[PDB]
């Protein structure tokens, strides 16, 4: 499977990507916008929360359809948009990118097609050296995540040493997680659900489109502790729960753990002190959708069916 080769790629080369473009870049308001859509919107979510919590400026992530059709609240006099597509010719981004140019945003055009229409009409294009070419994306994201992220922290001055930790660990990382995730009874769990806050509900929304896409399972996500405020109410065994655990609140995880354990579900820790360790610092973000994405792909093999192939899905969606 090309898909499973483009997961396995955040094991075997996510180190060369981070030592031959990452470790290069630094050699890009008031405002900060993230426009994107699909994947590429969770994308956007996850680093708007980012930028805003390193540099400590206002940001707003919107789907690019809002943005596009301009039913988005007014933007602010002046700014700049960060507009995402993979393969750089979805529709919505680029119609998005023109009303943001033509209101004043410079646009940065974040895409793996150095030919594509956002590289060639963005004000900024930032082609990255990915290649990609399965319907779902895998490694795309977390290398553009991981890439911003490191960008933030290198504007705001702060240190980058610990990108190198975690993308050194991303192989044990992935292995953990793929022996970790092969002892769940699969074909048991047909409802999934992702839990986490900041960065990593953007991580949740991410892991759930993930599994909805390759495995054709009913899967959602929420801010960890919303999960308690009505969505619960569906859990019963089948249920399955992937959990990022974030710095300092192992309690109110365990504690949340052991009710929906008590109401039959499954429940996988994600980060130190739980089923797959990973450092609970928000830098983790980008090796977290991993889990999900493995998760995605052994249930779709469960199911007997081709994480390749989605029905009814398109690589660039165009209206």
């Amino acid at each position: 499977s090309k898909t499973l080769k483009e997961i396995t790629d955040q094991k075997n080369e996510l180190k060369k990507f981070f030592e031959n473009f990452v470790l290069n870049l630094e050699k890009i308001t008031d405002e900060v916008l993230f426009v994107g859509c699909g994947s590429s919107y969770n994308l956007a979510l996850t680093i708007s929360y980012y930028f805003e919590r390193v540099l400590k400026i206002r940001t707003k992530a919107i789907p690019a359809g809002e943005v596009a059709f301009q039913k988005i609240p007014d933007l602010e006099e002046r700014g700049l948009a960060f507009l995402f597509s993979r393969t750089g010719n979805t529709t919505e981004v680029l119609l998005a990118n023109d009303v943001l140019k033509k209101r004043n945003h410079r646009t940065i055009g974040i895409t793996i097609e150095e030919e594509s229409r956002l590289a060639k009409e963005s004000d900024l294009p930032l082609v990255f050296p990915v290649r990609e070419e399965a319907i779902v994306m895998t490694k795309s994201f977390s290398m553009i995540l991981l890439s911003l992220m490191f960008l933030a922290d290198k504007i705001a001055g702060n240190s980058t040493e610990r990108f190198s930790e975690l993308v050194g660990y991303s192989p044990e990382f992935f292995d953990i997680s793929w022996k970790v995730i092969e002892k769940i009874d699969l074909k048991e769990h047909d409802h999934f659900v992702f839990l986490g806050m900041s960065e990593f509900f953007g991580v949740s929304l991410e892991s759930a489109l993930k599994c909805i896409e390759m495995s054709l399972t009913f899967s959602e996500a929420y801010s960890t502790l919303e999960y308690r405020h009505g969505p619960k109410a569906l859990v019963k065994k089948g249920t399955l729960v992937f959990m990022q655990k974030v710095s300092g609140m192992d309690e109110q995880e365990k504690r949340l753990r052991k009710e929906l354990e008590s109401l039959g579900a499954t429940v996988l820790e994600v980060g130190e002190g739980g089923d797959i360790p990973v450092s609970n610092d928000w830098k983790s973000a980008f090796l977290r959708t991993v889990p999900a994405q493995i998760l995605g792909y052994q249930k779709a093999i469960s199911r007997g069916i081709s994480p390749d192939k989605p029905p009814h899905l398109e690589k660039t969606v165009v209206l």
